[PDB]
């Protein structure tokens, strides 16, 4: 059965999905703000994460203004960060829409397709496989590029 | 190639899709407001529509607060309106989210699954088949239950 689930994620918190995200599923994060003037992160300004049930970072999306890049990586719950994939020119990815943004992740089985607004920024070859059972939005109340609360909407049971 | 498209639909207007919505695709209408104290409709307070290339209403979603029902119907290019399907208790369908709302439509080929926020309100067996090439949001300032502008996000090329 296809379903839609909605979550309010406050900066620095995580949520367990009522409906896990697997191959064929979609998750979109909505921000009611776009603060490209957030300044230096620590080192990240904002991160959006998809976690496996074992706590592994299946997909880690990090916006780092001080380096003008968007980083994509994975990490076992007990291992070190793996190989980073980077997309340069942050402002460029959000161009066209001001004061807000949306980041969509399509779980394609072997890859995660990440779209910022209407622009696909990367076809991320997975470094770790599995279903996503938790999501998180991490940032400080001072240096995040997104609103204090980010809304996550999942479309599951699609396949 | 899976894609995300965003449209800003002002009340009383329609938009042509850059990427048509077909079987397996999804469209979600986002309202930045939810006025359940709107004046009586005549008879509709708000309607959301998916049109075929020929102008047929593939799916017509009409909210009627005063009558306390949501109407689902289809209309042939030159009319007439077809068989209406109704769902009672409008307020209850939006229960869970205050001051805003989302209506999602899944095109399952033989049916359209409509979900208000997280609740599926109907599995509408199509009366008219075909590709969705445009969308519309109709309402006026005093009768609408939604915001002046409704944002529509389409997820296509999913199948
Ligand atoms: C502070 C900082 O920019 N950290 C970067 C940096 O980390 C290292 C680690 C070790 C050494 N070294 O022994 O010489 C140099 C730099 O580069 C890393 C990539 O090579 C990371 O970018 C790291 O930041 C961390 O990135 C991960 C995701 O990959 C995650 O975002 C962490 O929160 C972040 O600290
Ligand atoms: C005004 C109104 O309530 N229109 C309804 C109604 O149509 C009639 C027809 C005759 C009379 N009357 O002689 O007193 C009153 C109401 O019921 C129709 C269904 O039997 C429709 O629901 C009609 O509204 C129209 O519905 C279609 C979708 O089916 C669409 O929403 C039109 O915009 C709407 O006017």
């Amino acid at each position: 059965m296809q379903g839609v689930n909605i979550y309010n994620i406050s900066a620095g918190t995580s949520v367990d999905l009522a409906a896990p995200v697997t191959t064929g599923d979609i998750v979109t994060f909505f921000s009611s703000a776009l603060n490209l003037n957030a300044g230096a992160g620590n080192p990240n300004n904002t991160t959006l994460n998809l976690f496996a049930e074992n706590g592994a970072y299946l997909l880690h999306i990090a916006f780092r203004l001080q380096e003008n890049v968007i980083i994509f990586n994975s990490r076992q719950p007990d291992g070190p960060w793996l190989v980073e994939q980077r997309v340069s020119d942050v402002a460029n990815q959000f161009a066209g829409i001001d004061g807000k943004a949306m980041v969509t992740v399509f779980d394609h089985g072997d890859k995660y397709q990440v779209v910022i607004n209407e622009k696909t920024v990367i076809q991320y070859t997975k470094q770790i496989s599995g279903l996503t059972s938790s999501l998180s939005y991490n940032a400080t109340e001072e240096t995040s590029i997104f609103s204090t609360v980010v809304e996550a909407v999942t479309y599951t049971g699609l396949a």
